[PDB]
């Protein structure tokens, strides 16, 4: 392809190293999304050597619930990615305007995301970073996740134990990616949030979570299910889409 090959729109969003602003094939007439990714930005930190590798994998990564990613190309100074547009904006925000989601949205949405994973797994691709941030919603208000480079502890908040820990870590963590979201929907505010980076793995790898006088208790085990500090403990795929919580309020 070429920068030529496409009309601009409006910036999606901001990026501290590159943008994304709406685009346009000038043949198919039809609309996108390029997140350009600067140069001195790629150098600015050995993540060249991080790009490339999820580019070949979404690059391939076929799946409705999966952020699609068309084509890349690059010039000189800068790069180019040619990607699905989701106009719904993130979850993220739309969890930030809802407060909290009720229970078909937030149970529907984890089963679509699960499935997302499912295909992951399958394809043997362990994703790592999903969270409202990193997921985005298309026409429908149906899911897509989008991981990649881009630019209140939320950095610890989301992740498992085995890893703050530094420990070994594998596919038993999307699970636990997956534990997490679910409770923040529900909620409001993610299950281990707390005033410092070290009041929080105290909470994250001790596992200190609460529910609020309200949350289904279906959702309570559904959850609990989804959280324990020994990786091996969670459930594998299919029994959360097979939980009686998700099934029933879902789809
Ligand atoms: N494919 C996309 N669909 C919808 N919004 C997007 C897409 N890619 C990026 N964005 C928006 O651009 C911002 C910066 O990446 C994001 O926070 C998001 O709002």
């Amino acid at each position: 392809w070429a920068l030529e090959d496409f009309e601009i729109g409006r910036p999606l969003g901001k990026g501290k190293f590159g943008n994304v602003y709406l685009a346009r094939e000038k043949q198919s007439k039809f609309i996108l999304a390029l997140k350009v990714l600067f140069k001195a930005q790629l150098e600015k930190a050995g993540v060249e050597h991080q790009l490339r590798r999820e580019v070949e994998i979404q690059s391939h990564l076929r799946h409705p619930n999966i952020l699609r990613l068309y084509g890349y190309f690059h010039d000189a100074t800068r790069v180019y990615l040619i990607l699905e547009y989701a106009p719904l904006g993130t979850v993220y925000r739309e969890l930030q305007k809802l407060s909290k989601f009720d229970e078909q949205r937030t149970a529907t949405y984890i089963t679509e995301l699960a499935n997302a994973l499912s295909y992951c797994h399958s394809k043997r691709v362990i994703h790592r970073d999903i969270k409202p941030e990193n997921l985005l919603l298309g026409s429908a208000g149906e899911l897509k996740i989008a991981d990649f480079g881009w630019s209140l502890c939320g950095t610890l908040d989301y992740l498992p134990p085995e890893m703050i820990e530094g420990r070994m870590h594998d596919e038993k963590v999307d699970l636990w990616s997956l534990g997490v979201l679910c409770y923040e929907f529900l909620v409001g505010k993610p299950p281990f949030e707390a005033n410092t980076y070290q009041e929080t793995y105290k909470r994250i790898s001790r596992v200190e979570f609460t529910f609020p006088d309200f949350v289904t208790e279906g959702a309570r085990d559904l959850i609990s299910r989804l959280l324990k500090h020994n990786p091996s403990q969670r459930p594998m795929l299919r029994e959360v889409l097979e939980h009686p919580w998700i099934t029933a309020n879902s789809s």
